[PDB]
């Protein structure tokens, strides 16, 4: 048995630019597949695939899981990126999807078996202000969602360029307001991370009064703030029970948890962003979170993601794998094979499928009252209908909202 | 290209006496500006230029800043001080101002170019009790202000040399009254450290419920009480949510900061009186601040204020640069050359300065509702008429408010 | 008043070696500026990198906004921190340095702090099968002015190398190093021996004290080859020669073990041409864990981040030594010097041979004389590139064969 | 689909050591499982966690589910880490993961990753009276084609053994080891001199180095024999002749002395045949305080928390050496070769030969050639057992003699 052909397809049936790899062997009908959903990168994502894993590849057994993922990882000597990670990805989520279709079962069975028999979600809920986020979060709610990330407006903007008509909307409201910008200032997205922060803790408290303390509620305040605020942030908002506030650093800022966690006893998830052992691994050994975030395709796929997951076992720390749109199907099962197997899960973070992505990726897991149950099918359990994920080319582009500009101009991680 | 001389004006057209260096090059008319401004020792500035820096000077190409600097900072051996800083920065900004002409460029060009279109300034508000406060800080509103410094009293005195009429004062408005002092009692400006910590938390709670939490508000404890008081307070403020608390200890009590920072999320300014690595670095390294306030003349001159910005930067600090009246116009041109060039600005203290100093030193930033607008012209874009600098000469002298004294008598850092 | 009209990525190889060069112009005829992109490794994944988003990302912009352009274009695809992404912004990046210079009418180095000395000091790579062949190769050097030698035996891990990638060039294995017998089949790869590589080293450098003496600075590159602490033993072993430097005794995924190498050697120590990331170099220099930092400055997102990364080292007693063997461009090369001219902090500079081709291609290459390089005086990084002749070297592209590194039980290592 | 119909323990002993073995039978005829859960000193204590406990607890329930069996069983009896605990546990573990192999029709090294090298590499013990018998042994083993040797002289603390339990031979004292006398009377038991025994190992290596060269590599194994501060002194003195490992320089209960080993010693160090505990192993991993993982796999609870140590391991630089002496079942020893198939961050695989009888017991024994074992490529463990022939070799049980180890005054001392 061995690879005689790799290939990328990338489609948008989601109306979210997706990578997802191919491997095909000598086995009639015996193929694998897997996610390298960068979304904003589908192009050099693509050009690492097929330029450099794809001819790699040709020729070896796909049984050897660790060392194709351990001899590509270094392949191209530097390494440990999102480009490079993704690409690494797609070939060895398809390892896995091969071997668990060799073996007959599900790779949930090769990783040590169910561990539960459904996966819990969240899900977002949004709204432009305290009101709108109960309505919001009520409806999820009455779905059967037991859990519920709660965000109001877009980080003290309005999403987009100017703050004067939210500002006014906030005065009317008697509402902290934002900041007025420059008498001029340069294209962005912008946003008010002193108004943001200084509001989080009056709509939890909202939504504790309204919706009570049985559901989980959950806030993602995405490197939107200095880190003492965030610190602050995380301190308020104890009274409220969150199951957790996420990222509440960026990577480059790792260092500031340790100041946190001397304060707050707010349950902190990060890690969607993470590319490298040197930002994970310190915070699960120093137990600097509670919840590791990581997009598993940016890590590299299911082999180094069950080995994160480990890690993060022996130290106390739980798994919460991101998974919003811009991943493919094949990357939402893979999460929840991990998901299954792994006696630390956390929660399992969900955006809604349409018809589109079912038809284009037959075998999405079901999602009934809050909890998603995955097919018992070999390997991955899902497969791609090419021509049907013809029909769906992607847009490309670069996206607009990751030039986010404080009140005064400055560009912050967005 | 050669320096042909360098001279030192002492001038005082804003009421404070300022130290200047002016540079001389071979070319006509091409010359640089620099700001030596240590307000209280300006005698001993000017001579460690007049009599050591200038002559070190003179043939020596002024392209070469870095190797300038270097060799300058060690030419006396001893260094790491507010006299050989303050020195140094005078030549270190004027060989910035050259390089900018040669260039025909702002510094701020040079160190990496605009980072936003306007420079958000605070501004300095007080009273002698919380209504008075409250009154003064909503009229720097209402010109557009939008961070406030707000302080009251002088540190529980009256900035006189006895606390008894203030005491009765307190009495009669029913608020924490400073202590009775020894029957007999040293010359000085008398303070009472525990009758101003006391009352801090009150005014930012007045603050807060008549001006709202959309303004920023900052406070300077200007190293007045014992440490554990300052970690007592940073906590006691966190309700009222400061932008931040500046200088809770003195530079030679920086080791209680590892203690403050494992209790309290307010964020913390330090460092006005830096001059030594030794006091900055550990505090950055460590995130024992969130703003670090250099005097940038008294670290020796944009040269390491750069530097200083990076360390930060690159450790999640931000620059609040020291600007009040002791600085001339062309230091404070210099920080707001940084101050657009660094991702990581803070903010911009910020002195309003009178016609004759405008008129003193063509080129001050433009100050519209709040922001300040540096001009575009090469260098600091700045100069200096020495003719009418010379009809404000400097009225010199030992000030009189650095012999602080608590109510025994007793002599306090001030 | 600048704006920035078009930006290009062009694949050369005029030294025998990919190279990834971004060219970007403004609405002034004449005025352009260059940078380097070069992760040789991977050119296709990094032009896509540049050429299908950073480019159209920058059109329209003033290119006057180094830093607001560098933090824009650093978050602009979310994720960020790795080869691909930091080499495509690093393209960018130097390119518009090159453009303010020539603005300013001034070399890169001026507007970075000016000169601090008039030549920048260079090592040169030695190696041989043999203790006798690195001594003959390391004398010649000496012969021609060089006075910082790195001195390889089989270059790493001794087994030499076959793949023109690396240095343009086959590379013979140390000859008598004795590695362990291989199991009866094994996996194809470059095999080598970490164990008798390691005990080959220190009988290196004696034998090269013996014959060359003290003077001369001699440098070794471990390049992640063997286990923590057998690079902690080789550290210490190394100790009685006096290295300038041993480079990478770990893996960046090992950097954990420095603290305990830097509780028992002071051999120098010198890490990072592998680093793309914050997370891997600040705590080293933070905790004073190396001497030398490493980095590529193209991998590490250009000049911007390399003169925080300099000064960082700077506060922390740490000095400069980029990396820079082939698979860098000429204008990657100035880059390095132009840094290299305006820090105080300098340490060394690696220097490989830049050929006629290399020279031609890029007019505006560094004189290299008696040990020392100088860089010419004209405005930005003053390089150029001949569009015409690059042309003529195009890439050869393809997977490298010396990056499957196995040890003799089959083992992949990083290589 | 699948459910556990029946478990059983099998006492046997075909090479002379006790050995404790798990059968888990399932509903489809043929298919079953078999694990090690070999404590040879406690048999019987095993066995009743097993077939009082263990065995019911299983009964009906599916096999697939590993983990939750593996995390539901640890915790059945409320307290738990324990030798006799896990054991049981593992015993269990190895055959469910037999069973998946067997349900998947793939080895077991399949599901944990697949090969990542074609050969498992090996020591072995060599032993002797004095330095040349101990020259002789290893010069021997080297011909053979090992290596990697073990070199005792006098086995642990210099003392050899009388007790069969131990390598089912006995094996000479030390013979020119010079020991302080002890009082007018003293207690029954093993004497040993720590001090004797500590300074005599330096000369040991001194000699084997002069005689047998640098080029194989030699290990040696303190067995917690002495004080720790005289363990750090021993590591030192170890450096020139460069180990390839000194094992269990301390006791697990003096793990707090390896953070001041390890401020000093550049000789690697490996831990942890004892190991009952994470709060054992996982500071010492986390820390760097250890090179090699010496877990054996049964005592802490079987291949799914092996993994787990493994991966642990490898993410902070740690290489595997698993125990595998002759008290382990061939089960054992092939769970043992499935993980270092499967792992990237093998280090070394102990090995001592097994005889005729264990291989005709349990047949699918790894086959050994040249230093390296090659294990079968049959589904699961790729190994089963004779149960009529297995009974033929009934189990000696009793208390050894060899853990009465006192020092020259008489005390009792960690064996
Ligand atoms: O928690 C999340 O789901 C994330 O923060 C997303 O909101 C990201 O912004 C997005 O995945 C980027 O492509
Ligand atoms: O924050 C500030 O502006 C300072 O604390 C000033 O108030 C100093 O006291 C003064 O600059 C000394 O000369
Ligand atoms: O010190 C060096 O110069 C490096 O180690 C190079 O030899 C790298 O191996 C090469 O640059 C990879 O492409
Ligand atoms: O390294 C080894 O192989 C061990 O130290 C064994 O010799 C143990 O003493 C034995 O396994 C105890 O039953
Ligand atoms: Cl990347
Ligand atoms: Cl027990
Ligand atoms: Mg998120
Ligand atoms: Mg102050
Ligand atoms: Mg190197
Ligand atoms: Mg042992």
């Amino acid at each position: 048995l061995f690879i005689t052909n790799v290939k990328t397809i990338l489609t948008a049936p989601g109306g979210i630019d997706l990578v997802v790899v191919k491997i095909e062997t000598n086995e009639p009908g015996l193929y694998g597949l897997g996610c390298a959903t960068f979304t904003q990168r589908i192009y050099a994502v693509q050009s690492a695939i097929d330029e450099y894993l794809a001819p790699f590849l040709i020729g070896k057994d796909p049984a050897r899981i660790e060392d194709i993922w351990q001899s590509a990882a270094v392949s191209g000597y530097w390494r440990n990126g999102p480009v490079m990670n993704n690409a690494l990805s797609g070939i060895d989520m398809a390892l896995w999807d091969i071997k668990g279709k060799q073996a007959g079962l599900p790779v949930y069975e090769l990783l040590g078996g169910k561990c539960r028999d459904g996966i819990a979600l969240y899900v977002h809920t949004d709204g432009a202000d305290e009101v709108e986020v109960e309505d919001s979060a009520r409806a999820k709610m009455e779905e059967g969602y037991q859990y519920i990330r709660c965000q109001m407006g877009m980080y003290g903007g309005a999403g987009t360029d100017d703050l004067r008509l939210i500002a006014n909307r906030m005065v009317k409201a008697k509402n902290i307001q934002p900041k007025r910008s420059p008498r001029t200032k340069a294209p962005g997205i912008y946003f008010d991370p002193e108004a943001y922060a200084k509001s989080i803790p009056r709509l939890f408290d909202h939504l504790r009064n309204k919706l009570g303390f049985s559901v989980e509620l959950l806030h993602d305040a995405h490197e939107r703030i200095t880190p003492i605020n965030a610190i602050h942030m995380a301190k308020a908002l104890e009274p409220y029970q969150l199951f957790f506030l996420e990222d509440p650093v960026a990577p480059e800022n790792t260092e500031w948890l340790k100041m946190l966690r001397q304060q707050s006893s707010t349950p902190i998830a990060m890690g969607e962003l993470f590319v490298n052992v040197n930002e994970w691994k310190p915070l699960i050994d120093n137990k600097l979170i509670d919840y590791i975030r990581c997009h598993i395709s940016s890590i590299g796929g299911i082999t180094p993601a069950k080995k994160i997951a480990i890690y993060s076992e022996l130290n106390g720390v739980r798994t919460a794998w991101h998974s919003p749109g811009d991943i493919s199907p094949i990357g939402v099962c893979a999460n929840m094979h991990l998901d299954l197997s792994s006696p630390n899960f956390g929660i399992q973070e969900y955006t809604p499928m349409n018809d589109a992505l079912r038809e284009v990726f037959p075998g999405c897991p079901e999602v009934d009252q809050g909890y998603a149950y995955v097919n018992d099918k070999p390997g991955l359990g899902i497969d791609i209908n090419e021509a049907l994920a013809a029909k769906f080319p992607c847009e490309g582009g670069n996206p607009t909202w990751t030039m986010a500009r404080t009140p005064d101009g400055t560009v912050w991680r967005p």
